[PDB]
């Protein structure tokens, strides 16, 4: 899995 | 920006 | 699955 | 913008 | 910026 | 796993 | 499966 | 933009 | 699986 | 930007 | 697994 | 930036 927040 | 995948 | 929010 | 797929 | 993966 | 925060 | 958006 | 391929 | 975003 | 390949 | 971001 | 390879 991958979680990205910008 | 929010991105999630699995 | 994929969730994207911009 | 909101995109979801699976 | 926050990134997490596994 | 990997956790990154900037 | 191929998804592209912009 | 986003490009996804599975 | 290939994911790209910007 | 982000590039992911699994 | 290959992940790149900036 | 970040480059990860496993």
């Amino acid at each position: 899995k991958l979680v990205f927040f910008a």
